């Protein structure tokens, strides 16, 4: 395939119905090697079985809250693979109130302060401790959404969140780009699932996109998965920097 | 003038070379009531003659890194106006080796979060401490860069907050608006002065600016202190949710 | 008022709910002398009318499809001004099919080079033509709508054509610039009015707009009108190339 | 390959240099059958060698400028392939004025249609003809540049152009998207290759975008061809109505 012989580390793997599990289906099927992270020892069995289900045994701990776990990550790595070709970044947090309602509501400065600590800082966080084992080619890629480029009911401080997301993807770009380092996010429409404990639903949204997006239907996570693949292989050399829209088009519509 | 009667609080007056004041200067002319924030108390005096200097004797102070001083600073106004009818924020730092050099060498956790912190996070936690005592048609105008959009040199950390900032802007149109408040932010250009301790050099950006605009000049603090003073005012009842290049049009351009 | 002195001719006045009167009437309140143009003979006494509301008897015919009469608009106006200080651009057409319905049912060879040639080539072409006798400081606006930069039902070709014209304001802000003069478009939202014969219902839309808008309410064209008096003001001396919203913020939105 | 199966009319194959080629190839070596336009009877000769090298004797004259040449294109089209696949626009034209120097000197009524009607009307058009043997996964790829979106010395009238060409990228996703057909422009960085007689030089900016891109380097053909073979493909089936740039990440900094 596409992506053989990349080494790939996932982080955000929660369930085998989110966008990670969809970007690591295609990046094993176009012939990439695989490494996962999580959070939490109690789940340290949960991600073993999802990674096995890739062929990998490559799983590490890594609360992107902590500077030492950060570092430690990319040590541990290190011990299998000497050098590292893609990061795909797929974590994000906001506590439920800041998430929820009038945006004023749930503003506190330590609702802010976690929500872009974890949300945007993460990422160029992951990409400083990774940059010495990057290989020159190497594809750096993190998730996004529409609420970052316009208001959307409910996403609130997480849409200030996603802002300084994609905008460290621009400094992302510049800063390691002289290596050949490339780095992008996928902004990506909303999956047919059922909202987590604490988010709002996503019901109306779901039909809304089916509704009115051009394509008339919602994005799977096969479909950013394999955008996904495409931007973490070298057929993406010349693109670094972009937010890619991988949302049936609704971005670019009235609805 | 086109802000008679209304009341407008300042902050992030620091010199009489700056955005703000050219803010002043322009609401002052048009009739606007003007008060004014200031950080440290070896720092009133001069806030005091800058007031003056606008008919205003009505000065606070207010570190934005502290909540109580925030609460207590629209408490203070209270007592001198029944209601708020315009805000204007041009507070934003970083600490130095973040807004210098490489992107990376410059990041870490704790200058991350100082920089969103005093330059995100203030203006919707000012907002949110203003609201009871807002008039139906207040406006509220933060300032804003380029570097949020793209990646400019030395902007790094900067550009990440800044782009939250106008994310928070698009947010906070939506929370305020029914109300009837207007929340906008001016993506100002360049001005012609010389560049902070700790800040690079600004020449090259000038110059570049200058060559290169459709306008082939600098923006001037009056230039942006009229637009500032026109989005404060009921002239702009119609405009909420956008950030005004105010900049001799060099973001419409490829330099 | 914020435009003593300033003379501008307007384009497109036809009735008194559109948003070429509003800003007729701004302008006028503003200072401005004003001067209108018409088309066709059988509608001079209607502009002759509505200039008369404005304290003007300065109207001439053009039709922008004929060179020769955008031409001789200019030698007319001449005559009574020496210098032009504003124009403002409110002209645009497509035949009915190609702004109703599909957008390929509609799109002919014919249809396309219609629309752009009155909506988006009459802008720069008087532009040019009004050149000699622009003031060093002269403002050029014109109007467009959201369906430049995203797809809405029914706009179709028109979204093609207002495209084009927000790229023409790019490009005649910097040809101008030099000699320093603005040229800026608003993005206007829906005014409140029954939609021409022809043109597929605003019902909807603007029901949208008052539902969805941060403002939760449709823009007036008094807003319009202010804004517009604003950019053809020194006011906005350091604002050109600019696509400025006045549309109770709607753009910034997923309704 | 991931593009197996697909049956591709790629148009403005003019020399092995350009940007039409590298997509042939690129399509080529992931499994799609090709076919060709060209335009003149002088210049079959070349063509027909240029399919020859791709595997394919498809080739059918096409001068966008007549409406039955494109209606006869895809009759004949239609007796070798019952169904499309994927349609690659690399059409564009302005007569040399209208894209040297001053946009208003170039600037005619004719030059702007000509421009227009060739480089924007043309993908529409060719869209609307083929559009009933388009498979329903079929997808249509156009190329743009930065100048659609950033005034850019020289460009001038195909800026215009370009900007409308972008805009019936999602008008035509919107007509189309209901059966399944996606449409997606790619904003390409210059190639390094003289330009042809009549451009203006691309020295200045080839140098510009080396210095100044994330990548510090070129796009290549063969970059932009991968690029566009992803887009054709089912790999980007929630991908439409998107201008993806491919240029470095040139469009996401201020040089």
């Amino acid at each position: 395939g596409f992506l053989d012989g990349k080494r790939i580390l996932l982080t955000g793997l929660l369930s085998n119905r989110s966008i990670a599990y969809g970007i690591a289906k295609a990046c094993k099927r176009e012939g990439a090697e695989l490494a996962f992270t999580y959070v939490g020892d109690r789940f340290k069995d949960r991600i073993t079985e999802f990674a096995a289900e890739f062929g990998s045994e490559l799983v590490f701990p890594c609360d992107v809250a902590d500077d030492a776990q950060i570092d430690a990550l990319f040590a541990s790595l290190k011990t299998h693979w000497d050098s590292l070709d893609g990061l795909v970044h797929s974590i994000g947090f906001a506590p439920r109130e800041a998430i929820a309602g009038d945006f004023l509501d749930g503003l506190t400065r330590e609702n802010f302060r976690i929500a872009h600590d974890i949300s945007a800082y993460s990422f160029p966080a992951l990409a400083k401790a990774a940059l010495p084992m990057l290989s020159d080619d190497a594809s750096l890629l993190t998730l996004s959404y529409l609420g970052a480029e316009r208001a959307i009911p409910n996403y609130n401080t997480m849409g200030l969140a996603k802002a300084a997301l994609e905008a460290s993807v621009r400094y992302l770009a510049v800063s390691l780009g002289a290596k050949g380092v490339r780095v992008n996010a996928i902004s990506a429409g909303p999956i047919k699932t059922l909202a987590a404990s604490g988010i709002k639903s996503f019901g109306k949204i779901l039909d809304f996109v089916e509704s009115n997006s051009p394509l008339k239907r919602n994005v799977t996570i096969e479909q950013v998965g394999n955008a996904g693949a495409f931007l973490l292989s070298d057929l993406a050399s010349g693109v670094t920097a972009e937010v890619m829209h991988v949302d049936s088009g609704f971005n670019a519509v009235v609805g």
